[PDB]
């Protein structure tokens, strides 16, 4: 299980996901849709609570992530 780190506050909008603050050491269970319910969103944990997360909130090590395509809504 690599851990990834967050590069921004986020505040779930349900009990299955999982809040992160920036700087948090996140334990990445799985990057599959099949467990998480959702494209581009991953399982994980943080601080002993697991849920699901937006990958475009995590990096590898935490600095910026690699350049290219951004999420519109």
């Amino acid at each position: 299980n690599p851990v990834w780190t967050a590069l921004f506050d986020y505040e779930p909008s349900g009990q299955d996901e999982l809040a992160l603050r920036k700087g948090d050491r996140v334990e990445v269970l799985s990057r599959d849709a099949a467990i998480s319910g959702d494209e581009g969103w991953w399982a994980g944990q943080v601080g002993g609570q697991v849920g699901i997360f937006p990958s475009n909130y995590v990096s590898r090590g935490g600095g910026p992530p690699p350049p290219g395509p951004a999420v519109a809504e």
